């Protein structure tokens, strides 16, 4: 806790985002029901944070597959804009401030998405940059682009007006209320890596700012080699290219979370990705998939779940929370899986073996919580050793999904689980304590 | 089996205004160094006059590129000759006239272009000729050249995308270019060989009904796509920009070596230009100034040696109006030139010890060997007639000097110094 | 004709080689089984080495899988012997040349595999090298093994001893009378790349030991980028990993002979592999498989052979011969098929389009040869127009491998070809 | 991190001395037992307690830090390396290092030993048994894993009955002779092969069951970041680099790798900045492009590295000849106030990097700051950094560590004229 920016994510970021469900598509009306189903149904249970996925500023996206070289709603300066028509409150140069205004005064947290760099359409004309005299080709990298979307070129740090530019983004955005920054194009490219320098622009532009804003970093895979860099700057940052409903890559983030585990801490969380839950792909082709309710079977939703609450990462839920039914709603506000969550620490793989994984966390009052997970094809009864938990003795037991107590432990945890399927059991003292 | 081939017989031989004057070259320049080669170099096979990178951008001014700027252009997305630097291309005629100019002296014509199209006309969605598709329909969204920003790749699978190409070698065939170097297209940092593209700009100078040899740039040139160089092009650059610094020459005997089986009529491996006398007038790069060659005369010579005997294309980078007597005698020596053109089956004889020998010979019956000597030490270096494959004595004669050297029974063997090399003749003793 | 030793394989050579069929196992009855069959049947149509292939110093070699760590048959110069048991008239020292000898006595040529390097039993113990005075140990690189075969370690070129030890091989080989040696992890290998101080060791080797022996290097995949080091210093090289009948890496292939035409030339021929023909994996499980005849349907086999012709690769049959039935037999005798495999020389691409693939050469008797492949998984025709075969005229068209007169052609060549089949057609001047 | 018993071997970061440095592959027990009667003389007060003999003790002709390739080494009868007697005299008679190690706990020091990766070639050759099984180490090896730069041993597959088995034998071996601590080398980074992350877990395993608590010590680097949980969970302390010597290019150089691993250290898991090259050296040594010598560091160099390694909590392991120590080399291993930095210090940071300017701080529980500030350019220059950077939230007392002289009191920020590779390490406290 050296870094001032740690205080504004404790615990990690929860909340929505509008990729998987809209792609780049989503309007206000559909922010705007997203934002007041949470505020009815899920604040309670700390899910705050309401995020605008990728290119608010192209006024025809209409998917998750971009359009690319087309004209982007921008102002005077050399900064995007949300596009009228999908934001009619952003009418009058408004921007997002009206939408963040409503948002707040729900209880609620507004966020958006930004792509690394400046828009090319502002390098080539060279429009203005606020505060200086440099114009936006001055500070333009003449080799950096993103490999899958046109929209911008990178910044330059090494030129005069490049920090300028970035704090001018902020302002703007402090100015509109935003409380989070989904900075895209950022921790993996397949041509050049991830940016270092323009993450530290950034994280500067922020410090200036004099607004909380939180920062997560995409896509990954996120390099270890930049473990340092990471916890020092961001709030969050993606451990994996984009996540789906697919087995393939629920079962690959177990392998991730292990390689992150030790760089999980109180303000900069390892970042599992979007829970592709409920309904999807309305306007999104990502993923394999078109319009649907997520493809993960209930087991498969509690293991994610499971994993990313015992984890630690922020949890950013993907679908469309209107089309919930009462089994999806029943993922997001189980208050005892939640404080897992939020108030454990020490999160650690205990062995892996034969597809068979088990990790665990505690809390500060001694209570120890173990997540049990077959991510093989078969059925299986998966066990831990009360000794390989650290624990010298016998052990109450409840299973929190299910919210029931499970008894006394004296040598270990077992318990037949199908492929795929998980439990999360929280143990507490037996000894001294009543019956 | 390629008739493109029959377009350069021989290893074009020519003048490039890159290692001079940049990314800036006038049309005056240009026709002073027409001029100067119509008078001094025809006769011994200098005709290429060939005017290189961004001729259509009215600013430059240095090797150094003045990035997202824009660009002369046409109504269908294809650059075109900057008037101020180019008066004769005002109202539309593009490089005709120069190219006429150049026509009537004897000489040919070429122009480089950078792969792709505009960024700007892909900005700018403007048509290209013969479809109604734009260009913006035929970009790219994931190509770009890492060290200039001009234009987006093209890509090959989008309908109208062999349009575009077909009408920039119409364009290029009404002016009257003769040869084309076109750059971003061999090696990549990024992405390595841009190969539908070098088959598309094929098919397109294919189609345009005029011989246009196809030069590919820069280097290295994979290995690995050696067959479809030969093929499809000219002549490929082996090597990044090649400039006046020894380290540089040391390293393309290398290449030379590398690439010495698919050197063949109609297809040549290429050293790059030549930087020899007055060199980067508008020119920054190879950690340099306005200045004249800094390879000392043996460096020339063995350089020339190299490319000669390799039969590398031979492009003069300096202004060649400004050339002292010496460097003039580089260019004009018949005998030596006559290993470039009629010599074959170039191979190194061998490399030991910084020592270097490569052989070749003519229908004739003579043997060229060019022998060097690329260490820092003064050393007599030798090899066998029989290593040769010379059975008995023969006669030497010394080319550049034009000096016969006389009889040699069992081994050539001279004295050379650090850097320094000779090429010799051998053929029957009488 | 710069390198003297091209002259020792003018011609792509042709062979037999006991890998495919027997593994690292072969005996020596075997292999003479094989020799008598080629004497008899193959010797005519230009089918002369016969090649015994890796660890015919291994006693007890039983598969293709090798048994590490074992120990080897080695001579007092650290020099690898034939295993008695496999080879009974290498009895008293004699090595291959009673075998060899018999093989010269049937009008074939004989040749052996070898692994690169210097055994690490003699590392290890140290023993003697021929014509010097330092021991194996001093010799052998520190970092170099083949990752797929424990049998040696690499020579250091820098050290004093190293062409010794190479020299005196080649001297053995020789006094054998070996006409033509296989070397294994030469060219590829995962850990190291091309091993080329090696290459040219054994060049030096070969032209020192005073006969010819035509040079093949293996395993590939061959870089381009050593393409000057082959074409100078082998006369065969592997274009490819080990080649089995699996239809994907017979697809494969078509890229890689691709990739490398522009190298095949008079005495120095990039290799396409063994042909896995009849019957194969007797010893071997390699490539998937086990005891059977070829997996390659006729149609794939005939692909195949019309590839390998018109590209000129070695020819090297990998099924025991003894077995052949006539279908399998016929492959190796159409003398018209041949005529393009000795005779013609230029072979190109002329397209490669929707899995479509059309290659032509040609003789300098006026004739021009087209070999037309669907290597897509369906029925298609295929074709081509004089125009781009450079066929400025009416030509006649022939069927090779049918032996059979098509007529006259005007504009193209067009067949309707199942997928994985091909043809071979010769066109010659209108009558 | 908290979750492993063995962290508790490891408390704070392992220091002592290794005779790489001095005596390449080729100490003596004469050598051993004269650094060991040094330490406890001198050092054995500051926290210096490890006596590590490096490579090759199981190899009699070695003479160099240079190998003999492919030599026959000494062995026991169940595939396991044994000291040469020659130049260990005491373990004459099959006693092994049990005299010397129990030598060295009477001097109230502990005893350390390298091992290669793997089973010894020899062992797979002749196919000698692995104690307790019906199986040959013929029957373990792998048949392609092999050390680059080290012909002694072939890798062992984990997935083979027995592999497991040979492992917990070495290590019974080892703790029958009172071993405390090993160095394991071909292990983090191969050219060839990358990590060894099998022979990591079975080695982890091998020590568990001995039954005595060793200390795992990973060589050589670069570790890779990749695999920071493994190396956090299974090693108690792992190179962050390849081989380190006197030369400032590679002292430069570890700044970056202290700023890439310093979230991975922690109470019983060290990322290790490598021995330190001071003093007598390159006796039997001739690598690091030196030859017989005091150390090629200028003093400031040499306290360069004396405080990062300090304030990052590297392991301190010493690499010279400890008897040919001048008063000056002593100095740096007998000052208190600095090693609590590294004994009591925690939540090393880089405060910032600028022009070839480097901060560091840290702290301990009695809410003590430390800053060390390195010039790292080859200008002489000020550096500074202010206590708002620190955290630090009003003024402090000042005092320069080793120095041992108070600065007084500080109330906007540090700042020192330092030369070229010099830096200086500065303990803030409250004020009044
Ligand atoms: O979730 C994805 C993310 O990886 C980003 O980089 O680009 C678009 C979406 O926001
Ligand atoms: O000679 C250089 C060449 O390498 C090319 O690619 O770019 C511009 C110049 O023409
Ligand atoms: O044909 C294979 C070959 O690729 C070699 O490298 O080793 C074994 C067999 O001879
Ligand atoms: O210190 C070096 C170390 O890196 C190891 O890997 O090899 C021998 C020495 O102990």
């Amino acid at each position: 806790a050296s870094m001032h920016h740690y205080q504004w994510a404790k615990t990690p970021p929860m909340g929505w985002n509008s990729w998987d469900c809209y792609g780049a598509s989503v309007t206000e009306d559909e922010v705007k029901g997203n934002a007041e189903y949470m505020a009815k149904y899920l604040k309670p249970f700390g899910w705050e944070y309401v995020v605008v996925d990728i290119q608010w500023y192209e006024p025809g996206a209409n998917s998750s597959i971009y359009r690319p070289f087309v004209p982007l709603e921008m102002d005077e300066y050399s900064r995007l804009m949300p596009a009228v028509n999908r934001f009619p409150s952003a009418k009058g140069g408004k921007g997002f401030k009206p939408l963040a205004d409503y948002i707040h005064n729900l209880g609620l947290k507004f966020g958006i998405h930004i792509m690394r760099g400046i828009p090319r359409q502002a390098v080539h004309q060279n429009t203005p940059i606020l505060g200086t005299n440099v114009g936006a080709r001055d500070i333009a990298d003449t080799n950096s682009i993103c490999p899958w979307n046109t929209d911008m070129y990178g910044v330059d740090h090494r030129k005069e007006g490049a920090q300028a530019y970035y704090d001018s983004l902020f302002q703007l955005y402090a100015q509109w209320g935003v409380d989070f920054v989904k900075v895209a194009d950022i921790v993996a490219s397949k041509l050049y890596g991830t940016h270092t320098e323009e993450i530290k622009m950034i994280r500067k532009a922020i410090d200036r700012c004099g607004r909380p804003i939180v920062l997560s970093l995409s896509p990954g895979p996120a390099p270890l080699d930049h473990a340092t860099l990471f916890v020092e700057n961001a709030n969050m940052w993606r451990m994996t290219d984009d996540f789906w409903d697919r087995w393939e890559l629920l079962y690959d983030m177990f392998e991730q979370c292990y390689k992150w585990c030790k760089l999980v801490g109180l303000g900069h969380w390892p970042d599992a990705d979007m829970l592709p839950l409920g309904h999807i792909g309305i306007r999104s082709v990502d993923g394999g998939g078109t319009d649907r309710m997520t493809r993960f079977t209930k087991d498969e939703q509690r293991t994610m779940m499971t994993l990313w609450i015992i984890f630690r990462s922020p949890l950013m839920f993907g679908g469309e929370l209107r089309d919930n039914d009462e089994w999806t709603l029943s993922l997001l506000t189980n208050e005892e899986v939640l404080h897992v969550h939020q108030n454990g620490y020490g999160a650690r793989q205990v062995y892996r073996e034969n597809d068979h994984v088990v990790w665990t966390s505690q809390d500060a009052e001694g209570n120890q919580f173990v997540a049990m997970f077959n991510i093989s094809e078969k059925r299986s009864v998966v066990s831990v050793s009360l000794k390989d938990l650290g624990c010298m003795e016998p052990m109450k037991a409840r299973d929190l999904w299910a919210k029931e107590d499970l008894g006394l432990v004296k040598h270990q945890l077992a318990f037949e689980l199908g492929p795929h399927q998980s439990i999360l059991v929280k143990l507490s003292p037996a000894v001294g304590k009543g019956l």
